[PDB]
């Protein structure tokens, strides 16, 4: 299940950037 914990890691990376990328996208509908 190697395969699948490093498929896991990554799109927990993934899910991070979208986080980041929401709160940027909230910063500038707050600004708006």
């Amino acid at each position: 299940v190697n395969r699948s914990t490093a498929l896991l890691k990554s799109l927990s990376a993934e899910r991070e950037r979208w986080e980041k990328t929401s709160e940027t996208f909230k910063n500038q509908m707050s600004t708006i």
